[PDB]
C-alpha cells in the first residue's frame, strides 16, 4: 500500500529536475539511486542474480537520464564475507554485470559500481571456510562482542592489516575498477562510509594503529586517499566518486561523539579539492546525512542533530550527492537543491518505488517499503513493487 499520512509535494519546479553532468554522464534530473545491498547474489562465487537482477535495475532505470549507483560489490574474495552480495573480480560475475549495465543503458540511464570491502563487518566464519583472513585496521578493538566471539570460534581472529596487505587491497581496487569499466559501467564509487574497511581506517575508534596508517588525521585518511589516487590513475578522475558518512554510527563508527570527526572528514574533502585544483577533480562526493546515522533504523530514528554536512561545501567545490530520509521530506529537499551542485540520493524508497522519479516530479503517493525483504533471496520485495499506474490498478488508492 501507499505510505499513510505522507503529504507529497511536486518537486518538478525545483533544481531536482534540472539536468546536470556527473563525470561523463548527462543526467536529466538529480534524483540518484544510492548504493543498496539486496543480497540476491548467488553462492558460490558471489554471482549477481541470474534470474532477477537485470529486471530490478531495468525497472529502476526507467526514468531516462537517472544516475544509478549499484549495490556494493566486493573487489576480491578477501574483501567479502557475505555469500549473497555480488563481486566484481571474476569473469562469471562480469558476465552478469554486463547484462545489467546494458539494460540500464538501453533505458538511457547511467550506472556506477560501488566498490566494497567489508573489514570487520564481514562474517569471520564464511571467511574461515574460504581460507581468508578477518581483516580490519586494528586487532585490539572490535565491531561488537558477537563478531569478536565468532572470529575466535572460527580460529580467525581479527587481523590488523600489514602495509603489504593494504597494497594488495589497492591492487584489487584497481583491478575491480578496470573490470567495471570494461564491462560497460560509467564509473565507480569508492565506498569509504558506513563503517566498512576504509571507514574503519578513518575512524579513531576503530583505528588504533601507530604506523603511517593511524594515529593522526593525515594517517587515518591515508588508505582512502591511496585508493582514490590509484583509481584516478587507472580509469580517470571523471569515472571516480567517493562516499563518506561523517556522522554515521552504523558498524560501530564514532559519529559526532568524537570531537575530531569533522576535522577528519574536512581533511579528506580538502585533499580532494587540492587534487581537483591540480587538474584531477573527482566526479562527485557522496555524503550520508546525519539525518540517518544508521540506515536500519526507521526514518526519523537515529537522527543526529548536533552536526551538519554543510562544512563540506566550504571545502569541496564539485558535485555533492546527499542521502538520508529525503523521500518523506520534500520540504527539506526543496531547500537543499537550491544549491546548484547538490543531488539527492533516495535509498529505501527507491527499493519500493521503481518509478520514484516520476512520483517526485508529480507529487504522487509513495509505495510503503517492506524491510523484511530488503535482504532476502526472493523476487518478492525486489522486482514486484508496482509503478504508480500498477498500484492504482491494484486499488492501492
Ligand atoms: C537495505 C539497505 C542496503 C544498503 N546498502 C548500501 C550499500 O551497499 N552501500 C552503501 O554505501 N550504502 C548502503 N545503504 C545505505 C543507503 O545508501 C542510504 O545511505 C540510506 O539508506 C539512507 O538513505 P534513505 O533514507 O533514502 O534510505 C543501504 C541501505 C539499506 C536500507
Ligand atoms: C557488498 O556491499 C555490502 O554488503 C554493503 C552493505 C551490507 N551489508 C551495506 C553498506 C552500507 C550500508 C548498509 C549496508
Ligand atoms: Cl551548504
Amino acid at each position: 500500500s501507499f505510505v499513510k499520512d505522507f503529504k507529497p509535494q511536486a518537486l518538478g519546479d525545483t533544481n531536482l529536475f534540472k539536468p546536470i553532468k556527473i563525470g561523463n554522464n548527462e543526467l536529466l534530473h538529480r534524483a540518484v539511486i544510492p548504493p543498496l545491498t539486496r543480497m540476491r547474489a548467488l553462492h558460490p562465487g558471489n554471482i549477481p542474480n541470474r534470474d532477477w537482477a537485470v529486471e530490478y535495475y531495468t525497472q529502476r532505470a526507467q526514468r531516462p537520464g537517472t544516475m544509478i549507483i549499484t549495490e556494493g560489490a566486493f573487489i576480491s574474495p578477501q574483501a567479502g564475507g557475505y555469500d549473497n552480495a555480488p563481486g566484481v573480480w571474476s569473469e562469471e560475475q562480469m558476465v552478469e554485470w554486463t547484462k545489467i549495465f546494458n539494460a540500464i543503458h538501453e533505458k538511457k540511464s547511467f550506472v556506477w559500481v560501488q566498490l566494497a570491502v567489508l573489514g570487520w563487518a564481514a562474517f569471520p566464519d564464511n571467511l574461515a571456510r574460504d581460507g581468508l583472513r578477518y581483516d580490519s585496521a586494528s586487532d585490539n578493538v572490535f565491531m561488537d562482542a558477537e563478531q569478536e566471539a565468532k572470529a575466535k570460534k572460527a580460529n580467525n581472529p581479527q587481523h590488523s592489516l600489514t602495509k603489504d596487505e593494504i597494497k594488495q587491497y589497492i591492487k584489487e581496487y584497481v583491478q575491480a575498477a578496470k573490470n567495471s569499466i570494461a564491462a560497460g559501467a560509467d564509473g565507480v564509487e569508492i565506498h569509504s562510509a558506513n563503517g566498512y574497511l576504509l571507514n574503519q581506517f578513518l575512524d579513531p575508534h576503530s583505528n588504533t594503529r601507530t604506523d603511517e596508517y593511524g594515529g593522526s588525521i593525515e594517517n587515518r585518511a591515508r588508505f582512502t586517499l591511496e585508493v582514490v589516487d590509484a583509481l584516478v590513475e587507472a580509469i580517470g578522475h571523471e569515472k571516480v566518486g567517493l562516499r563518506l558518512s561523517p556522522y554515521g554510527v552504523f558498524n560501530s563508527m564514532s559519529g559526532g561523539a568524537e570531537t575530531g570527526i569533522v576535522a577528519q572528514y574536512a581533511y579528506v574533502a580538502g585533499e580532494l579539492e587540492k587534487r581537483a585544483k591540480a587538474g584531477k577533480r573527482l566526479a562527485f562526493v557522496h555524503l550520508v546525512e546525519p539525518r540517518v546515522t544508521n540506515p536500519f533504523l526507521t526514518e526519523g530514528e537515529g537522527e543526529y542533530e548536533g552536526g551538519s554536512n554543510d562544512f563540506v561545501y566550504s571545502i569541496w567545490k564539485g558535485p555533492v550527492i546527499r542521502a538520508g530520509n529525503f523521500a518523506l521530506h520534500p520540504e527539506v529537499v526543496r531547500e537543499e537543491v537550491k544549491d546548484k551542485r547538490t543531488l539527492i540520493g533516495y535509498g529505501r524508497f527507491f527499493i519500493s518505488n521503481p518509478d520514484l522519479v516520476d512520483r517526485l516530479e508529480k507529487g504522487l503517493p509513495l509505495n510503503k517499503y517492506d524491510r523484511d525483504t530488503f535482504y532476502q533471496m526472493s523476487a518478492h520485495g525486489y522486482i514486484d513493487y508496482p509503478t504508480y499506474e500498477e498500484a492504482l490498478k491494484l486499488g492501492w488508492d
